[PDB]
C-alpha cells in the first residue's frame, strides 16, 4: 500500500492555496469566534479535490470569460468561461467555478484582453468586491469596475489577473473567513468543502499564513490557508490511501536533525497543533514537515 | 539508488517556468537560428537550481525592494531585496535576483505598497522595460514607468506583481523571448549563465512547454516556451535522484488506451528534445502525462515524433 508523504519544501518555498502568493510563515490561534470554511487549498491527503480547488498556484482567484461594457459607468459584466475558454457549465456540482475567490472583499488586480482578429491587446485594472449583489461566479457572471468607460472589446476573451486586496474602521475588510454568496441573493450556496475545527482538548488550527498585496486604504491582509498549494498538487499525483483519519507530522530542522514541534494532518485535509491563543510559530528557515505515522483520533501531540 | 520519476501532471495541469502563468502546449521547432538560453525554468534532474531559477512559481517576474521617485516623472528607481525582504547581495555568483526576467520586453502590472506604520496601503499600473538601460537588476535597481507621480513613499516595502507583455512600431516584434537583458545594463557583461542549450542528435529539435502571456498592450509576441515545467523544477529539487546516464528516456503516455503517443529525451542538465524536423503544435490528449521509462546511452535514436 503506497506510502503517504508530504513535500520536504520548506514554509517559504510553498504558495498559499487561497491566493497567488508566497508563504510567510505558521499561525496557529482559536477559530471559535467565527466559521472556517475556506474553498480553496481544500484537498483530502489521498488526493481528492474539494471546494472549488484546483490544482494551479496561478490560478487562485483569476477570472477568464467575455465582458461587455455598462452603460454611463467604468463597470463591465463579465460573463464567465472555465479556465480553458470553453463554456462555463452551472450544472457541475461544486460550489462556484474553481478558484473563484473565497472570502468576501474587494479584489484589485488587472483586466486583460486580446482581440483575436489581429492580435491588439489591452489592460486596465480592475476590482471585484466578492460582497456585491452582481458578484453571481455560480451563475456565470460577475461585475467589475475599471479604471476604462469603453476601451474594451465585446466577443473577446478577457482575463482577470488579482494583484491585491483594498478598504475603505481600519482592517475591516476583507474578512477571510466569509464566503461570498456564489450565486448572490438569487440562492444559497451548494456542495461547499466542510468547515472545520480542532475537535482535541487543548487543539487549535495551524494556518499556513500569507500576508496580502493592500493595493489601497487599510485592509486586513492575512490570508491563512489550511494547505499549501503544494500540498494539494502533491496529494492529487500520489494518491497515498490513509490508513487512519489522522496523520502524524514532524516539523524538523535539517540541519540539527531535531524536530520543533509535531502536529497532525486529518485525512479530510486541515492541520492541528496542541496550542491555546494566537502565536507566530518560531521555525529556522530550513525547516520542512514529515509524515511519521496513521495515528488514532485520540492522539495527544507533544505541545507546540 | 532513488529511482527518478517526472510529476504526473498533464500538461495543462502545470505551469510555465517562465512567467506565472498555465502551461497550454507542447511545441517543437527549429531553434538554430537563435540563442536557447533562458534563465527561469533551468534545473538539472538530479536537483540542482541554475540560472535565476527558484522554486516559487508566483515569484517568477516579480520584484520586492523599496523605491525612490524619480523628480518630475511618472518613474520610480527601485532597490531590490531578495524575495524574502532580505538583502540582495550582487556578489553572489548568479546572473541576477532570483526569479528576474529572462527576457527583453516591457512588462505591465501592479506596483503595491504597504505603510509599516499604519497600515495604509497603495496601488498603481506600472511597467518595467527590460531592454533598457535602467534595468540593472544584477546591481540591485531597476526602473519602473509608473501611472502616478506622487503616492509612493521611500523606506516601505513594495511589490511589483508582473501581469503580462505589452509592445510599443512592427507588430509582435517585442517581448523578444530568446534574448536575456543584459542583468547589468551597459555597466557589464552577464555572468554565471544557465548554459544555451540545443540538439546535438541528427533529427532532433527542442520540446518546448508552451504558454500565451496575457497582452496588456499595443501588439505584443505573446508565446512563451520554457524548458521546464515550474512543477518538474520543484519536483527534481525534492526528489534529488542521481542520473544514472546523461540521457533520460521519457515515454508520452494516454492513460486511458495505455498506448504511447510519443517518446522524448530528458538530458539530465535539464531539458527534452524529440525526433522531428519543422515547427509543430503537438496535438495531444487531455490526460496525457510524461512517464520516465529508463537511462539510456549517448547513442539512443527517438522514434519519430
Ligand atoms: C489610505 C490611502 O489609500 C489610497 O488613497 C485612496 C484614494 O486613492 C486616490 O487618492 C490617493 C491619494 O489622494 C492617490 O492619489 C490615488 O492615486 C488615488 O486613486 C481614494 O481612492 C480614496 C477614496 O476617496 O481612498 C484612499 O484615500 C492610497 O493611494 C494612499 O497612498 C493611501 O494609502
Ligand atoms: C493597440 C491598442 O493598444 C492599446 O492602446 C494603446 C494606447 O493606450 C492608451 O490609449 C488607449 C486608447 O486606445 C487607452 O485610452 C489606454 O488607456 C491608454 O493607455 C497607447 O499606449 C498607444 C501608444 O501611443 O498604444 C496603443 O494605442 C489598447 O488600449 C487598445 O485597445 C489597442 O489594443
Amino acid at each position: 500500500s503506497k506510502p503517504f508523504t508530504v513535500p520536504i519544501l520548506t514554509v517559504e518555498e510553498m504558495t498559499n492555496s487561497r491566493f497567488p502568493i508566497p508563504l510567510e510563515k505558521l499561525f496557529t490561534g482559536p477559530s471559535g469566534a467565527f466559521v472556517v470554511q475556506p474553498q480553496n487549498g481544500r484537498c483530502t491527503t489521498d488526493g481528492v479535490l474539494l471546494g472549488t480547488t484546483q490544482l494551479s498556484p496561478v490560478n487562485i482567484c483569476t477570472f477568464r470569460g467575455d465582458v461587455t461594457h455598462i452603460a454611463g459607468t467604468h463597470n463591465y459584466t463579465m460573463n464567465l468561461a472555465s479556465q480553458n475558454w470553453n463554456n462555463y457549465d452551472p450544472t457541475e456540482e461544486i460550489p462556484a467555478p474553481l478558484g473563484t475567490p473565497d472570502f468576501v472583499g474587494r479584489i484589485q488586480g488587472m483586466l486583460t484582453q486580446t482581440t483575436r482578429g489581429d492580435g491588439s491587446t489591452r489592460g486596465h485594472k480592475a476590482t471585484v468586491s466578492t460582497g456585491d449583489v452582481h458578484f453571481t461566479p455560480k451563475l456565470g457572471s460577475i461585475q467589475f469596475n475599471t479604471d476604462t468607460n469603453n476601451d474594451f472589446e465585446t466577443g473577446q476573451n478577457t482575463k482577470f489577473t488579482p494583484v491585491g486586496v483594498v478598504q475603505d474602521a481600519h482592517q475591516n475588510e476583507p474578512q477571510q473567513w466569509v464566503l461570498p454568496s456564489y450565486s448572490g441573493r438569487t440562492g444559497h450556496n451548494v456542495h461547499l468543502a466542510p468547515a472545520v475545527a480542532p475537535t482535541f482538548p487543548g487543539e487549535q488550527l495551524l494556518f499556513f499564513r500569507s500576508t496580502m498585496p493592500g493595493c489601497s486604504g487599510y485592509p486586513n491582509m492575512n490570508l491563512d490557508c489550511l494547505l499549501p498549494q503544494e500540498w494539494v498538487q502533491h496529494f492529487y499525483q500520489e494518491a497515498a490511501p490513509a490508513q487512519s483519519d489522522v496523520a502524524l507530522l514532524r516539523f524538523v530542522n535539517p540541519d540539527t536533525g531535531r524536530v520543533l514541534f509535531e502536529c497532525k494532518l486529518h485525512k479530510s485535509g486541515y492541520v492541528t497543533v496542541a496550542h491555546t491563543g494566537q502565536h507566530d510559530l518560531v521555525i529556522p528557515p530550513n525547516g520542512y514537515f514529515r509524515f511519521d505515522s496513521w495515528v488514532n483520533q485520540f492522539y495527544t501531540l507533544a505541545p507546540m
